């Protein structure tokens, strides 16, 4: 059973590795349990905390939140569940969508080398679902608390799909025999720091790297839009606002938000 593969995080070691000269992370806490790490960081910002470069990791999360008012499920120590704060006020608002795409890229790049063979449908589903073998390996949620965005990552490490969602997968289920969450969390946060810096500086490599890992671009898709309408087309590109560009029988439709199904 998977619980024998879920030792606790080592908070001291993470701080040792991630906080100090050369690193932009300013604070890191591991809590045993909370409702929602995104909610917690937002609440800190709401009461005046400077949450830029602040990391909050929860071993367990009981009232997790997904995009568009959905949920996120977890069992204790089975995921890496974290939120970070990012000051965004210095960047034009039209570019903030790319911060969420950057986070997906970082999560993917941090775990991709751990999988034995790269199986089909492994990469990013727009916006930033991390997929492996067509299963959802991580979900990312970005929320605003001016002058910040809070980025939240739920990454299935040993999480069983029946525990959370039938379309989920985990590093364990992909063949990582003994995943080390301290190693993985450190890699994730180092990748994320670089991608946040690229985003802040409008580095073209961010969009290029996102395209290189996109499962959505080039695919026939059905996109379920907020408001409950569907559009079926072929995904062609992402624009400068991080929006999905669809070819719908020769007519272009640009979507800011939606649920993508690869057909
Ligand atoms: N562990 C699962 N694996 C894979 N699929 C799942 C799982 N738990 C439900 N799901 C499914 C169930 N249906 C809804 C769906 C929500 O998907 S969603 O709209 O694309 N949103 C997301 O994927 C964003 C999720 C962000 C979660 C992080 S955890 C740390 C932070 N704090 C917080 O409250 N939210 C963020 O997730």
């Amino acid at each position: 059973d998977r619980d024998r593969l879920r030792p606790p995080l080592d908070e001291r070691s993470l701080r040792d590795q991630l906080i100090g000269a050369g690193s932009g992370w300013r604070q890191l806490d591991v809590v045993a349990q909370t409702g929602s790490t995104n909610a917690d960081l937002l609440a800190r910002a709401a009461s005046g905390a400077d949450i830029d470069g602040v990391v909050l990791i929860a071993e367990h999360q009981t009232a997790g939140r997904g995009r568009h008012g959905r949920g996120w499920a977890a069992t204790a120590r089975a995921q890496i569940i974290l939120s970070v704060g990012v000051r965004v006020v210095d960047v034009p608002v039209q570019a903030w969508g790319w911060l969420s795409l950057a986070a997906g890229l970082a999560v993917l790049d941090s775990v991709a080398p751990l999988i034995a063979v790269p199986p089909a449908e492994t990469g990013l589903k727009w916006p930033n679902d991390v997929l492996a073998r067509g299963g959802k390996l991580a979900g990312i949620l970005a929320e605003v608390a001016q002058p910040f965005v809070v980025l939240g990552v739920g990454l299935n490490v040993t999480q069983a799909p029946e525990e959370v969602d039938p379309d989920a997968t985990s590093l364990l289920d992909l063949g990582v025999a003994a995943p080390d969450r301290n190693r993985i969390a450190s890699r994730l946060l180092r990748e994320l720091e670089a991608r946040i810096i690229q985003w802040r500086n409008a580095n073209p490599q961010l969009a290029a790297d996102y395209r290189a890992r996109s499962l959505t671009i080039g695919s026939r898709v059905r996109v379920e839009l907020p408001g409950g309408q569907d559009v079926v087309g072929i995904a062609r590109d992402i624009d400068d606002q991080g929006r999905l560009c669809l070819d719908v029988g020769g007519r272009t439709v640009v979507v800011s938000a939606g649920d993508v199904v690869h057909l």
